[PDB]
């Protein structure tokens, strides 16, 4: 296989430049993210790893709306007043 | 309900400053963010929309790897072979 012709064939080359971050991270950033970890590349590619990266944010963030399951639509309500005032 | 008291009590300040982004987006750019999507603010809260205020780039890429479905075992070794010839 030609994994070069590949890569820009699929269109990966829009979003990943060899050195330089562009809306995607550059190659060599993606290489160095995954050293020691070659294997769990493959695995990536294949949809069956998870981002390492630029992971989202989600992680910090999801736990924290557990806290939230039991309000009223009121209290709800009232938790996004307070957020909105803010400007 | 008091929306302030309902952030303090728990803990959302910690990650949420007014103005200053921390570990989290600061509540004025939440609020920018949210402006006239109140609905939308409250639909996050309970756990039923994903982050609007600095989205995924995960979610940008995740689609991608639909590109590489059917790819043989030594094409996708290629690809990465490829990739991580930039480090
Ligand atoms: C934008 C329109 C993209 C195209 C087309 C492709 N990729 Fe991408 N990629 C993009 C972003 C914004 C990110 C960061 C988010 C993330 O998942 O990290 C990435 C990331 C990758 C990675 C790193 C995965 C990780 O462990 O975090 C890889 C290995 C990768 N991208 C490869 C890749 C391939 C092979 C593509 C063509 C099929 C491809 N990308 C397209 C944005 C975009
Ligand atoms: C760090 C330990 C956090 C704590 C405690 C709380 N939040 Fe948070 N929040 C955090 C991050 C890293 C992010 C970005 C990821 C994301 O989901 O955007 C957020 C985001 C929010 C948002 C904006 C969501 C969006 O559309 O972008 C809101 C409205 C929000 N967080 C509210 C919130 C509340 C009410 C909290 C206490 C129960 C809370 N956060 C705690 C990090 C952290």
């Amino acid at each position: 296989a030609d994994g070069k012709a590949i890569f820009q064939q699929k269109g990966c080359g829009s979003c990943h430049q060899a050195n330089v971050d562009t809306v995607g991270p550059s190659l060599k950033k993606i290489a160095q993210a995954y050293a020691g970890k070659e294997d769990q590349l493959i695995k990536f590619l294949k949809g069956e790893a998870p981002a390492i990266v630029d992971p989202a944010k989600e992680a910090i963030m999801k736990p924290q709306l557990t806290m939230l399951k039991g309000l009223s639509d009121a209290e709800l309500k009232a938790l996004a007043d307070f957020i909105l005032s803010h400007k």
